[PDB]
């Protein structure tokens, strides 16, 4: 008598990156390597 | 620590006039250089 352990099945799972999906086009996602620095950054608009 | 102020981004508004918009098609629109001495003015109809 025996058992017949069969295959350690692994699952490789999918990789998601942020650019790829669609929340990178509501995103404009910048590289800034300085930003341990910034407190808040401010944008100003002239509005005529 | 810094403050971090973006771009200055001004509004550009849509220039109208009075000849690209639907209420010229209403319109039969005329300079007339001398209107400021217009007293009245006035246009008699003959009806047959």
């Amino acid at each position: 008598s025996f058992e017949a352990i069969f295959g350690t099945y692994c699952n490789k799972i999918e990789w998601v990156t942020f650019l790829g999906t669609a929340l990178a086009t509501a995103a404009h996602a910048i590289m800034f390597h300085d930003l341990n620095k910034m407190t808040t950054g401010k944008m100003l608009f002239y509005i005529q």
